[PDB]
């Protein structure tokens, strides 16, 4: 389903992270019938909640508008040698600088229950 | 600041997508002054919009929810041989499957400018 915002459509896409980083394909049946086969450049990312624009896809023409959900890998989806492999792919780590005499409580963190 | 949720607390805690898929440790300063560092073990991914908790740091005592958001890398973070390496760490690609016959409008992505 599409919504009209105007003259623009706005339809919420959802992605595989691997697409949103690294580039791929997606597509979507426009409300025209027609499909729209969209190719997401490599080096191109899209983030989470990201907007982009489909120029002349909109109304009587107006845009579309897509806003990206990226979906996640669960748990344990590679092998611990490959994780370290993304370190040197990815931006340098960003780690806490705690104020020195503070307390620190380690903590752990645990699975949120949806109620 | 920390909301309060009844004897919850809910915080806001922005980690880098690294960290969030391969794991490593952020911290942040708790309303009772003291600090928590919190570890992320790897293997145990952070999704967009994730909720966690970390027991007993709530209200007089309830826990604590935490609320992530993932900051992406900007565009060309990478070279291109190193974002084909991620083909390979990352679960496979999801790919259009558009029906045949159908009629195609190749589109490309354009910027989203707020104003």
């Amino acid at each position: 389903s599409f919504k009209r915002d105007g003259d623009d459509l706005v339809y919420e896409a959802e992605i595989d992270l691997l697409t949103a980083i690294a580039g791929g394909e997606f597509a979507l049946e426009h409300v025209s019938g027609d499909w729209l086969k969209v190719g997401i450049v490599p080096g191109e990312v899209i983030a989470p909640g990201m907007r982009k624009v489909i120029e002349g896809k909109g109304m009587p023409y107006g845009n579309l508008i897509i806003k990206f959900t990226i979906k996640f890998p669960e748990n344990h989806f590679t092998s611990e040698e490959n994780l370290k492999k993304l370190e040197e792919i990815l931006p340098p780590r960003i780690v806490p600088a705690i104020p020195k005499k503070a307390t620190v409580d380690e903590c752990v963190l645990a699975d949120f229950d949806p109620a």
